[PDB]
């Protein structure tokens, strides 16, 4: 069940120097980088598309601002069951053992994004890596 | 907005085993800040008995108190969003990997760390270890 | 009370350099090594004895071929409630915080074996450490 | 023979979340904590006492302002040849393997203070732990 | 003395899953990613330019082959004295505490490249990140 | 081409302090492979005396032998390019940070690890611990 999924390393990760720590956990679980981009500051449009689902939520504008308040890295990861597994690896701020579980403490500043489904992964990859 | 304070004790087994920084580091990495901290080469047994007052009619009480005064302890007040429950989850238990107790401890009693389990316990415990409120 | 349990570090751990990582996680939870052997290649009979409960499954031959494709280490660990605790440490590939959860991504190539019961434990120890 | 030495964890360590990292390196080399205090803000007189040997240097006021710009932890460590060994552990920003070598990149914001001699040691301990 | 320098993460780093480990050491020393590219397979021309100094050495062709045998990451790092410091961080396979010192064991497969001078850094950055 | 073998001993202090995996991990991370390994809950004192034969007329000899039989040891043969000297550098000494002894040990005698210091010592020591050459 080989899959590709999309990961974003959020600006709080740079602010807090957790970038390598985060990528290390994914690497140590045996997933491979297919492609990767560094954005010293991501175009707002890209963030807006990425989080389009949320444009009606009240928090949507704070969320874009944050995503644009420092660098992000966009990564395409590949491996068996990658979408589901990396999602689990990302976890939530309540569950220790996971990325957000060990390292994050905020509902907004939570370090990493990982596609949550087959469809969102295909969509998300096309946003950040349109050259496909 | 969600900001809380909670009390943590580093227990004597953590010193015996050199896990003090390991334990504090897990809490630090989850973005909690130290707000005050005390090193006790031996904690006054009266502080302990109070801390575990809710356990005074248990079989284990006197061994527990004995263990807690058997080596150094560090009391720490931590601050951050939802600190009481988040630091509690981090503490976990010896059955759940990913947590401090889950990864590092293997005893009912020698379990390395105490964290307040609720707002009331936190206010109460912080009072005990940091009376200069 | 104390128990002893048997652990095998599988060939994928050597291949991926996770031997010390895996043994470290067991060491940190305070379990002690009672017995240990290194097999640059484990005799196939031993492997077949070890997985005899599986001798009818279609994956049996492949499992054994894998277990023989590189070195393994067999270890007897001692500590309170060892069998069950090291089992939980082992986990599965869906559970962050565990050896297999953090480090493994395959159903078969999963780094570590831990006895699953007092009976299997006693049995597996005699297989690998018959001298006792 | 045993010595005691004084260590200060500086405000940049708290700012960058390296407190446990730094204390860990000292812990792993087998030194024990005899005394420890946390100062959300250290009294300026203490800092000026501590760096009194520097009171004539042009950086003196700035150093003190830095040392007062965040929390510090003062620690008395005990162990064999503590003063010299923890000094080496501390190192400088040019020496990989040391606290400052791996973690620091500035001449002044350099994470840790360690007493440099038996005299300065005895002195610095009385400054921070006069009750003794 | 703020500087930018060029780092390559070599294919042996991917092969051995040390990518995050390597970037972590640089990150933990407080250097910042200015820009970054992932090459699933770097154009041979780029490698040839990068190592042009060596085109007369006997090992030059083996070296290019290796640099092209798997992915590389090219990174521009920024910080005080970045060229010299990251160079020291890279070290050599003889000196523990450094990247090649802790993790590498071959004169050719040594995990990381870091510009060794002001001129080579400007040259190297122009190769991998010509958009400047 | 440059391939060698060298003998490593994990000493009893490493078990007492739970540093076994930490020590082996540093060697593993530097790309050296285990070629054979033995666990000794107590090493035969005759093996020790031989291992440290070159030290038989020293003040410290009997304490050293006592220490080496005071808890488990693991003997390991490691293989890799230039293994003898590279694993030696990794061992280092209690004065140099970055090394095993530099980071983890603080005693002349309780220094966690032994590594062969030359081709001759390696052949000789490997003979001792792995006589089935
Ligand atoms: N600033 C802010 N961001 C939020 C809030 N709630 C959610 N978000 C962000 O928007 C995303 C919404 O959560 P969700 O759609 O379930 O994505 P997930 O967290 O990756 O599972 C999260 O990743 C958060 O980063 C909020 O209350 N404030
Ligand atoms: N020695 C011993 N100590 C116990 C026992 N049960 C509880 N304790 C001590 O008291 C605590 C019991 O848990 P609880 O009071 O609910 O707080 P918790 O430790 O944070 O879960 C443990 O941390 C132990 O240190 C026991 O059966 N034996
Ligand atoms: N290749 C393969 N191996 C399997 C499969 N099911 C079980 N195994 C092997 O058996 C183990 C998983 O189930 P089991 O033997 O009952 O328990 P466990 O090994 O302790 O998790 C793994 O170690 C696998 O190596 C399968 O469907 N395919
Ligand atoms: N800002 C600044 N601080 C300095 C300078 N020289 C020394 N210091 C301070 O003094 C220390 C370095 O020299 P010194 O005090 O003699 O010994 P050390 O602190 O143990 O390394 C550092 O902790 C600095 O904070 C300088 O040129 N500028
Ligand atoms: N395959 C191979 N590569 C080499 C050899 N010697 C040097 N190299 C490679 O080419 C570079 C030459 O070394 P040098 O110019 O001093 O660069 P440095 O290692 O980064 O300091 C090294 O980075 C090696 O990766 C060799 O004998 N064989
Ligand atoms: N207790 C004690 N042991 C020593 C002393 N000197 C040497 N040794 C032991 O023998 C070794 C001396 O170093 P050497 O024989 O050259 O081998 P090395 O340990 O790898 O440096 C140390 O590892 C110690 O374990 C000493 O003064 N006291
Ligand atoms: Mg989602
Ligand atoms: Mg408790
Ligand atoms: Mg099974
Ligand atoms: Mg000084
Ligand atoms: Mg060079
Ligand atoms: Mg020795």
């Amino acid at each position: 069940g080989l899959q590709r999924t999309l990961v974003l390393i959020k600006p709080d990760a740079f602010e807090r120097s957790l970038v390598a720590e985060i990528m290390g956990r994914i690497e140590k679980k045996n997933f491979k980088i297919v492609s990767m981009k560094f954005w010293s500051k991501a175009p707002r449009n890209l963030i807006e598309q990425h989080y389009k689902e949320h444009s009606e939520q009240s928090y949507f504008n704070d969320l874009c601002d944050f995503m644009v308040s420092g660098p992000i890295i966009s990564i395409v990861y590949e491996g068996t069951d990658a979408i589901s597994k990396i999602r689990r690896l990302q976890g939530n701020i309540l569950t220790p053992g996971t990325i957000r579980g060990d390292l994050a403490n905020d509902i907004g500043e939570n370090l990493i994004h990982a596609s949550d489904s087959e469809d969102s992964a295909v969509d998300e990859i096309s946003i950040w890596f349109p050259e496909t």
